[PDB]
């Protein structure tokens, strides 16, 4: 809710990307990505509550955005099989992060917004 | 001039983004991720010869882009660790594979560019 939050976008409808599911991984010492969170947006496109300050240590995340299953439930068959971001986070203590994403069948872009608490 | 092209561009300095590394890799049988092809984008931004149409074959690909230690090397603070574009090939007809990737340090967008020259 605080700490990750992601919006997702339609770039084709002009709308929030609703219902898209999201995975997060955490690298884990032997390097193997541990499931982290998971979520699906809401009408707005967001997705709160992944995760608290306390669970959201140092690490490196990848936020996988399940970009393919939600055009398949529009009629398009699109070119990626999802959308990842992957960043180290709260090397520097922690902080709170919004990805964002802007989805077109052949094409994304990511942003993020990282603010000091 | 093969089946499948990277091209990359940087959004702070208007130019090709010269010497980032790619690694492509091919989802196998037991879900993993089998390194396939790698190299660094020329001064043009680009980065030809990957592969060949007898080994392109059907399947799931990741396009890894070696973003953070680009922008390392140019001293400037980025977000990602790389950027990844994850994809099905498609053999319905001839068909030539760009992606294209344009960075910044903290947002990167890609498109595919599908065609049959
Ligand atoms: O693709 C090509 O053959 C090509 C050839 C010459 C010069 C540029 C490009 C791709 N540049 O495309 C721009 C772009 C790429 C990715 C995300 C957003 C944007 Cl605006
Ligand atoms: O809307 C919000 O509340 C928001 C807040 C923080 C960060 C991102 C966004 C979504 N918008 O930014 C994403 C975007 C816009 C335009 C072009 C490309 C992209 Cl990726």
């Amino acid at each position: 809710k605080c700490p990750l939050m992601v919006k997702v976008l339609d770039a084709v409808r002009g709308s929030p990307a609703i219902n898209v599911a999201v995975h997060v991984f955490r690298k884990a010492a032997d390097d193997t990505w541990e499931p982290f969170a998971s979520g699906k947006t809401s009408e707005s496109g967001e997705l709160h509550g992944l995760t608290t300050e306390e669970e959201f240590v140092e690490g490196i995340y990848k936020v996988e955005i399940d970009t393919k299953s939600y055009w398949k439930a529009l009629g398009i068959s699109p070119f990626h099989e999802h959308a990842e971001v992957v960043f180290t986070a709260n090397d520097s203590g922690p902080r709170r992060y919004t990805i964002a994403a802007l989805l077109s069948p052949y094409s994304y872009s990511t942003t993020a917004v990282v603010t000091n608490p």
